């Protein structure tokens, strides 16, 4: 039986007016968008900040990904690439998994198989993502006023944007950087939620689509025992920030059992906000580049 695609979750493509900061923006939207975990923002169409990472010196070494390894139960991670080389060996690899040009393989196709390998016992895939990379490494995606690198006029606006990831407020009240990921065909991330119950703000700056699964907060603990009762017997007792490293689950099971879903292709340019204990997960559709950041209200 072929993946089901849950709906879609809510797009939002603001005004001018709308658009002029994150956080009162996120506030209007959010009695629809928390009761959908995610939604998706298109900034207005001029709004295309120029990507500032050093692809130059752009190293990274990323991490192993057996696509079917829970329903299996000595590859590393020693491969370093630079940007341009991952992109190459990423390319590669989808156009000769699908026997067609990168481009020309359908969203709604990738996710199928995506899901079918999962699952698979008769094949064994293996990709690899450049997953936790650091911003203060290479540099953010976004033009950042610190000196190291240089800020032409046109992209000061960029710099100083309330939607520039660095410029998010990410201290929480009592008595952090952006991280960045390196997409290709089938790189993925489990199902979890944020240290704090935070929000996340993610922005695809170039490549092909991240999907992205979300479940509104209102349903975590419905979730979290469906993903109790069908994890393998060995990780049921772990905690929650360790069960989480593997919570790896088909949506449509999560449906099956009253789990609200939905889901996005987010694409070039677009950002997509998490709300708070919005559990989510995710693949990536091709060679992209992303940059993400937790937030508080
Ligand atoms: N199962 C899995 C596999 C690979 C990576 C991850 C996790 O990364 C961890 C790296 N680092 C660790 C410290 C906290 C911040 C992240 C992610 C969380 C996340 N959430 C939203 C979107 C994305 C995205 O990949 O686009 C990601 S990836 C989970
Ligand atoms: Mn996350």
């Amino acid at each position: 039986a072929e993946f089901v695609p849950p709906p879609e979750c809510p797009v939002f493509e603001p005004s001018w007016e709308e658009f002029t900061d994150p956080l009162s923006f996120i506030g209007r939207i959010r009695p629809l968008a928390e009761k959908t975990g995610i939604c998706k923002i298109r900034p207005p169409k001029d709004w295309q900040p120029p990507f500032a990472c050093e692809v130059k010196s752009f190293r990274f070494t990323p991490r192993v990904q057996r696509l079917n390894e829970l329903e299996a139960m000595f590859e590393q991670a020693v491969r370093e690439y630079t940007l341009q080389s991952f992109g190459e060996m990423a390319d590669n690899f989808k156009s000769d998994y699908f026997n067609m040009p990168v481009h020309m393989v359908p969203t709604e196709l990738v996710e199928k198989e995506f899901w079918r390998l999962v699952s698979s016992i008769e094949e064994d895939v293996i990709v690899e993502y450049g997953a936790d990379i650091s911003s203060k490494d290479f540099g953010s995606g976004f033009p950042v006023k610190d000196g190291r690198r240089k800020i032409l006029p046109e992209e000061e606006e960029y710099a100083l944007s309330g939607w520039n990831l660095n410029n998010m407020p990410v201290l929480e009240q009592s008595v952090k950087v952006p991280w960045l990921y390196v997409g290709m065909c089938f790189s993925s991330f489990c199902w979890h939620i944020e240290d704090h119950w935070s929000y996340s703000i993610n922005y695809l700056h170039w490549g092909e689509p991240k999907t992205w699964y979300g479940v509104p907060s209102h349903a975590a603990e419905q979730l979290e025992e469906v993903m109790r009762e069908l994890a393998p017997e060995l990780f049921e007792s772990q905690p929650d920030l360790l069960h989480q490293l593997v919570t790896i689950m088909n949506p449509n099971v999560l449906m099956e059992h009253g789990v609200p879903v939905y889901r996005t292709n987010q694409c070039a340019g677009e950002f997509v906000v998490t709300f708070p204990r919005a559990y989510h997960s995710g693949f990536n559709q091709g060679y992209n580049f992303a940059e993400a950041v937790n937030f508080c209200t």
